[PDB]
């Protein structure tokens, strides 16, 4: 039996994501019961994606799962689920991701395991420094460097280079950079890489549009950092296209329809050479907790989604020492 | 704890690959033991793929596991496993097959389970009818043919037609066939598969040597039946250089190290587009189920090892109406 509502995020301070800003995140939580065990799930709709409590609610009106007499029929069940509609990913993900707490929950095991990876190699977790006024920025850059490994910084902007001398004025720490489709000058691209690897800079998010792969490719052939594509794709079937222009791909359960087709993201990126980052949309520790399963596969991970929503409805992954610490609790590894 | 001993396999009658025939099988059966638990892992030699009982042995001596504290710690182990030689890959397919086994064991649940397939997807396997006289091929195919919804046909000989015809001549089942890199010529191997397609093959496997890849691709591309790579590729690393030139690929578990990298080129090439089948070398159910484990996936399947020995020392998956069968045992799914 599935249950759905819409839970509107609050977020603690304005998020700014390219040319967009806001303090709330629509979001849909999700539940599925099967002799009385529950998985959580979550749809997480950041509004520049395309999808709306409406839609999300729309879609999973659509879904009957009822039909369905064995849980454990993930391929089948989730190959049906795609199947409602073309796209609608975040709620596809919300589905995928309480059929895998359900499952986990019924196995008795948390997902790392079930996949056969070691929690101690879950990676350190950016946290990002945002825009702001000098003072501002190299205020808030001490007040959380002292709880992360490596920090995030959005570029793309017009003051890039101001925003990472005021920070590497106030920290010595590694900094992980989303250009965010930003640099449409294949030239600049490659000239802030180089000078941002001296500023230490240790890896580069989607430096120019999707639609230029081309001048990506020329990019990433002389660049000295990673280059990581996330704009460039959104599923499996997305990947393969990008070898040979991209280091490696970032995944997100909302962009892949979840845990199952995130997986199998890993394994298609690994098989083919290309390096793996995890991120998130500002979610509550259900969709975060369900991406930290597969973290101890990633290079890289941007999961602190939930730090910046003020109205969480679970405990699950923490950060310590700056690490993503999953726990011994079944399924996605949370407590309601 | 990891315990092995050579298991020579008695074959029920002669058995031909190419021109090289033989009535044994070199054979190592492993063993490990975790908090009273055990998990039944297995290696096949056939002698002309490199590996003997000597080198199996020595390899599993290599390995140690006592200072795994976790065996759910497949990732970890499985690479530790690879690291220890160039390939021994039956070797190491013991390693995983027991892992897999215990593992699944520990879970409480079989392995085509904890991968989210249905049992019921389980295809039909092929059986061989054997290359002989007109006399003792038509009897050999009336005596089986009765149990099975596919048969199985090795070409690549001189008789290739006349064999067809034979066995057409009492039954109208489909047939598999599986040139073995016996066809030379694009042309003739082209005119071939046209020739098997109004004799009613579905199916055609390796049709030509592997070091004529060109020549694959080019009869690929314009073949009326899918066609199969076998001999054209070991492990994982292998399947990426086939896109296009195969239609799908052959994946065996004493090639590929076992069932969790099976399982990873089971999702590479599907996410390329290409199509699976499984196979199996002369083997004891513990290997064969193991296999089947994975079975729902694939297209076609030559799970009929263990009914070619006279000394098999687990009941594990069964052939009902043609069909693998699954049993609802943990880990492999076998009994000793
Ligand atoms: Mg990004
Ligand atoms: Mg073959």
């Amino acid at each position: 039996k599935m249950t759905f509502f819409p839970y509107e995020l609050k977020l603690r301070h304005v998020f700014t994501v390219a040319t967009y800003s806001r303090t709330t995140t629509p979001d849909v939580q999700v539940e599925i019961e099967y002799e009385g065990v529950t998985g959580y799930g979550e749809a997480s709709m950041p509004p520049y994606l395309g999808e709306t409590v409406e839609s999300v609610m729309n879609f999973l009106k659509k879904v009957n799962l009822e039909q369905f007499s064995d849980p454990f029929q993930l391929e089948d069940i989730l190959s049906y689920v795609d199947s409602l509609s073309p796209k609608d990913t975040a709620a596809k993900a919300a589905v995928d991701i309480a059929l895998h707490d359900l499952v986990g929950k019924l196995l008795g095991a948390p997902w790392y395991k079930i996949w056969g990876l070691n929690k101690e190699k879950t990676p350190s977790t950016t946290f990002t420094i945002g825009i702001d006024t000098p003072d501002v920025v190299r205020a808030k850059t001490k007040e959380c460097a002292g709880l992360f490994n490596i920090l995030k910084v959005k570029l793309g902007r017009d003051n890039d280079k101001e925003m990472i001398e005021t920070i590497r004025s106030v920290t010595d720490l590694p900094i992980a950079v989303d250009a965010n489709q930003g640099w449409k000058d294949r030239q600049y691209a490659l000239d802030m890489i180089h000078w941002l690897k001296e500023k230490g800079i240790v890896m580069i998010e989607q430096p120019m549009p999707k639609e230029q792969l081309d001048d990506i490719a020329w990019v990433t052939q002389q660049s000295p950092l990673p280059v990581f594509a996330d704009e460039s794709l959104q599923r499996l079937g997305d990947v393969a296209a990008l070898k040979g222009a991209f280091t490696g791909i970032n995944i997100k359960l909302m962009k892949c329809t979840g845990m199952r087709e995130a997986w199998k993201m890993v394994t298609l990126a690994h098989a083919l050479g290309m390096r793996v980052m995890v991120g998130c949309m500002t979610e509550t520790s259900c969709a975060i907790s369900a991406a930290s399963q597969f973290s101890p596969a990633v290079d890289f991970a941007d999961l602190d989604g939930n730090l910046l929503i003020s109205n969480d409805r679970f405990k699950g992954v923490e950060v310590v020492n700056g690490k993503i610490t999953l726990n011994d609790l079944p399924g996605i590894g949370v407590m309601k």
